[PDB]
Protein backbone atom coordinates (compact mmCIF):
# COMPACT_ATOMS: atom_id res chain seq x y z
CA UNK A 1 0.00 0.00 0.00
CA UNK A 2 2.25 2.20 1.27
CA UNK A 3 5.20 0.23 2.39
CA UNK A 4 6.80 -0.80 -0.83
CA UNK A 5 9.75 1.21 -0.42
CA UNK A 6 10.40 1.33 3.47
CA UNK A 7 9.41 2.71 6.62
CA UNK A 8 10.54 6.23 7.71
CA UNK A 9 9.90 5.70 11.22
CA UNK A 10 12.81 2.94 10.97
CA UNK A 11 15.21 5.55 9.23
CA UNK A 12 18.27 6.85 11.45
CA UNK A 13 18.39 10.54 10.69
CA UNK A 14 20.00 13.42 12.15
CA UNK A 15 17.60 16.00 11.33
CA UNK A 16 18.24 19.72 10.20
CA UNK A 17 21.65 20.94 9.72
CA UNK A 18 22.09 24.53 11.40
CA UNK A 19 22.52 25.56 7.58
CA UNK A 20 18.52 24.82 7.49
CA UNK A 21 17.47 25.92 10.54
CA UNK A 22 18.35 28.93 11.32
CA UNK A 23 17.23 30.85 8.42
CA UNK A 24 14.36 29.45 9.49
CA UNK A 25 14.15 31.24 12.66
CA UNK A 26 15.06 28.33 15.34
CA UNK A 27 18.09 29.28 17.33
CA UNK A 28 18.75 24.99 17.58
CA UNK A 29 19.09 22.33 15.10
CA UNK A 30 18.43 18.51 14.66
CA UNK A 31 15.74 16.30 14.71
CA UNK A 32 13.66 18.87 16.94
CA UNK A 33 14.14 21.36 14.69
CA UNK A 34 13.26 19.67 11.49
CA UNK A 35 9.49 18.88 13.32
CA UNK A 36 9.20 22.36 14.82
CA UNK A 37 9.29 23.39 10.92
CA UNK A 38 6.94 20.45 9.99
CA UNK A 39 5.03 21.92 12.64
CA UNK A 40 5.08 25.12 11.28
CA UNK A 41 3.87 24.04 7.46
CA UNK A 42 1.03 21.60 8.79
CA UNK A 43 -1.93 24.22 7.93
CA UNK A 44 -0.47 24.64 4.73
CA UNK A 45 0.23 21.17 4.08
CA UNK A 46 -3.23 19.91 4.95
CA UNK A 47 -4.59 22.02 2.22
CA UNK A 48 -3.40 19.30 0.12
CA UNK A 49 -3.62 15.96 2.19
CA UNK A 50 -5.93 14.41 0.39
CA UNK A 51 -3.94 14.51 -2.98
CA UNK A 52 -0.53 14.01 -0.95
CA UNK A 53 -2.21 10.59 0.42
CA UNK A 54 -3.49 9.82 -3.25
CA UNK A 55 -0.93 9.71 -4.39
CA UNK A 56 1.60 7.26 -1.84
CA UNK A 57 -1.25 5.17 -1.88
CA UNK A 58 -1.04 5.13 -5.80
CA UNK A 59 2.55 4.88 -6.22
CA UNK A 60 3.32 2.83 -2.91
CA UNK A 61 5.18 5.14 -1.23
CA UNK A 62 4.25 6.93 2.21
CA UNK A 63 2.28 9.97 1.85
CA UNK A 64 4.52 11.38 4.78
CA UNK A 65 7.74 11.10 2.68
CA UNK A 66 5.72 13.01 -0.06
CA UNK A 67 5.19 15.51 2.91
CA UNK A 68 8.22 16.14 3.99
CA UNK A 69 9.86 16.86 0.68
CA UNK A 70 6.88 19.00 0.00
CA UNK A 71 7.70 21.33 3.47
CA UNK A 72 11.52 21.31 2.64
CA UNK A 73 11.22 22.67 -1.20
CA UNK A 74 8.41 24.83 -1.08
CA UNK A 75 6.67 25.08 2.60
CA UNK A 76 3.91 23.32 1.12
CA UNK A 77 3.26 26.44 -1.50
CA UNK A 78 4.29 29.13 0.76
CA UNK A 79 7.53 30.33 -0.79
CA UNK A 80 6.55 30.12 -4.75
CA UNK A 81 5.26 32.29 -7.08
CA UNK A 82 2.69 30.95 -9.22
CA UNK A 83 4.26 27.79 -8.65
CA UNK A 84 8.16 28.66 -9.18
CA UNK A 85 10.79 28.69 -6.98
CA UNK A 86 13.33 31.96 -6.22
CA UNK A 87 15.10 31.08 -9.15
CA UNK A 88 12.73 30.20 -11.62
CA UNK A 89 14.23 26.89 -11.97
CA UNK A 90 11.83 24.78 -9.89
CA UNK A 91 8.56 23.87 -10.37
CA UNK A 92 5.80 23.15 -8.10
CA UNK A 93 4.94 21.84 -4.40
CA UNK A 94 7.63 19.25 -4.95
CA UNK A 95 10.09 21.51 -7.13
CA UNK A 96 10.81 19.57 -10.30
CA UNK A 97 13.43 21.38 -12.06
CA UNK A 98 12.76 22.72 -15.57
CA UNK A 99 16.11 22.10 -16.42
CA UNK A 100 16.29 18.19 -15.76
CA UNK A 101 12.37 17.78 -16.29
CA UNK A 102 9.80 19.26 -18.27
CA UNK A 103 7.14 19.75 -15.84
CA UNK A 104 3.66 18.56 -15.91
CA UNK A 105 0.21 19.84 -14.99
CA UNK A 106 -0.93 22.74 -12.31
CA UNK A 107 1.59 23.46 -9.35
CA UNK A 108 -0.27 22.19 -6.96
CA UNK A 109 -2.21 19.43 -7.84
CA UNK A 110 -2.23 15.75 -8.62
CA UNK A 111 -0.08 15.64 -11.92
CA UNK A 112 2.48 17.55 -10.57
CA UNK A 113 2.25 15.20 -6.82
CA UNK A 114 2.63 12.43 -9.21
CA UNK A 115 5.67 13.67 -11.63
CA UNK A 116 8.06 14.36 -8.83
CA UNK A 117 7.07 11.43 -6.23
CA UNK A 118 7.54 9.69 -9.63
CA UNK A 119 11.31 10.96 -9.93
CA UNK A 120 11.84 9.97 -6.53
CA UNK A 121 11.18 6.39 -7.07
CA UNK A 122 13.50 6.67 -9.68
CA UNK A 123 15.95 7.41 -7.67
CA UNK A 124 14.94 5.01 -4.95
CA UNK A 125 15.52 2.26 -7.20
CA UNK A 126 18.61 3.42 -8.59
CA UNK A 127 19.90 3.18 -5.17
CA UNK A 128 18.37 -0.01 -4.47
CA UNK A 129 20.62 -1.52 -7.27
CA UNK A 130 23.69 0.37 -6.64
CA UNK A 131 23.67 -1.01 -3.02
CA UNK A 132 22.14 -3.99 -2.94
CA UNK A 133 23.66 -4.87 0.68
CA UNK A 134 21.72 -2.23 2.03
CA UNK A 135 18.39 -2.35 4.03
CA UNK A 136 14.59 -1.35 2.53
CA UNK A 137 15.20 1.79 4.89
CA UNK A 138 18.23 2.76 4.24
CA UNK A 139 17.49 2.71 0.31
CA UNK A 140 14.78 4.89 1.31
CA UNK A 141 17.36 7.40 2.69
CA UNK A 142 19.43 7.38 -0.14
CA UNK A 143 17.20 7.83 -2.95
CA UNK A 144 15.61 10.73 -0.57
CA UNK A 145 18.82 11.94 -0.83
CA UNK A 146 19.23 11.94 -4.34
CA UNK A 147 16.26 13.35 -5.00
CA UNK A 148 18.12 16.87 -4.59
CA UNK A 149 21.53 15.72 -6.14
CA UNK A 150 21.28 13.01 -8.04
CA UNK A 151 22.62 9.00 -7.00
CA UNK A 152 25.98 9.78 -8.35
CA UNK A 153 26.38 11.85 -5.12
CA UNK A 154 25.37 8.51 -3.34
CA UNK A 155 28.15 7.23 -2.20
CA UNK A 156 28.07 5.37 0.47
CA UNK A 157 25.09 5.62 3.48
CA UNK A 158 26.81 7.49 6.64
CA UNK A 159 27.72 10.25 4.27
CA UNK A 160 25.01 10.55 1.72
CA UNK A 161 23.66 13.84 2.51
CA UNK A 162 27.29 15.80 2.32
CA UNK A 163 26.86 17.67 -1.08
CA UNK A 164 23.19 17.71 -0.74
CA UNK A 165 21.90 21.52 -0.11
CA UNK A 166 22.82 22.55 3.47
CA UNK A 167 24.02 18.58 3.51
CA UNK A 168 21.29 17.30 4.81
CA UNK A 169 18.92 16.75 2.45
CA UNK A 170 16.95 13.20 3.46
CA UNK A 171 18.35 14.31 7.31
CA UNK A 172 15.62 16.55 7.19
CA UNK A 173 13.37 15.45 5.18
CA UNK A 174 13.25 12.47 7.17
CA UNK A 175 12.63 13.90 10.45
CA UNK A 176 10.07 16.53 8.98
CA UNK A 177 8.60 13.20 7.76
CA UNK A 178 8.66 11.38 10.81
CA UNK A 179 6.09 14.62 12.01
CA UNK A 180 4.01 14.53 9.78
CA UNK A 181 3.65 10.55 9.81
CA UNK A 182 2.59 11.36 13.52
CA UNK A 183 -0.26 13.49 12.21
CA UNK A 184 -1.78 11.33 9.56
CA UNK A 185 0.14 11.23 7.11
C1 LIG B 1 21.43 24.63 -6.97
C2 LIG B 1 20.39 23.76 -6.32
O1 LIG B 1 21.06 23.04 -5.53
N1 LIG B 1 19.37 23.34 -7.11
C3 LIG B 1 18.58 22.13 -6.79
C4 LIG B 1 18.31 21.10 -7.92
O2 LIG B 1 19.56 20.51 -8.34
C5 LIG B 1 17.38 19.97 -7.42
O3 LIG B 1 16.88 19.19 -8.53
C6 LIG B 1 17.49 17.93 -8.78
O4 LIG B 1 18.75 18.10 -9.42
C7 LIG B 1 19.48 16.87 -9.63
C8 LIG B 1 20.90 17.25 -10.04
O5 LIG B 1 20.45 17.98 -11.25
C9 LIG B 1 18.73 16.08 -10.69
O6 LIG B 1 19.51 14.89 -10.93
C10 LIG B 1 19.36 14.41 -12.23
O7 LIG B 1 18.30 13.48 -12.20
C11 LIG B 1 18.08 12.66 -13.35
C12 LIG B 1 16.93 11.73 -12.89
O8 LIG B 1 15.77 12.48 -12.46
C13 LIG B 1 19.38 11.95 -13.82
O9 LIG B 1 19.16 11.47 -15.15
C14 LIG B 1 20.47 12.98 -13.96
O10 LIG B 1 21.72 12.40 -14.33
C15 LIG B 1 20.67 13.73 -12.65
N2 LIG B 1 21.70 14.72 -12.86
C16 LIG B 1 22.80 14.69 -12.11
C17 LIG B 1 23.66 15.93 -12.14
O11 LIG B 1 23.10 13.74 -11.37
C18 LIG B 1 17.33 15.76 -10.15
O12 LIG B 1 16.53 15.21 -11.20
C19 LIG B 1 16.59 17.00 -9.59
N3 LIG B 1 15.34 16.65 -8.85
C20 LIG B 1 14.19 17.18 -9.26
C21 LIG B 1 13.04 16.83 -8.38
O13 LIG B 1 14.09 17.76 -10.38
C22 LIG B 1 16.19 20.55 -6.60
C23 LIG B 1 15.22 19.52 -6.01
O14 LIG B 1 15.67 18.85 -4.81
O15 LIG B 1 16.70 21.26 -5.48
C24 LIG B 1 17.41 22.43 -5.82
O16 LIG B 1 17.93 22.87 -4.62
Amino acid sequence: RTDCYGNVNRIDTTGASCKTAKPEGLSYCGVSASKKIAERDLQAMDRYKTIIKKVGEKLCVEPAVIAGIISRESHAGKVLKNGWGDRGNGFGLMQVDKRSHKPQGTWNGEVHITQGTTILINFIKTIQKKFPSWTKDQQLKGGISAYNAGAGNVRSYARMDIGTTHDDYANDVVARAQYYKQHGY
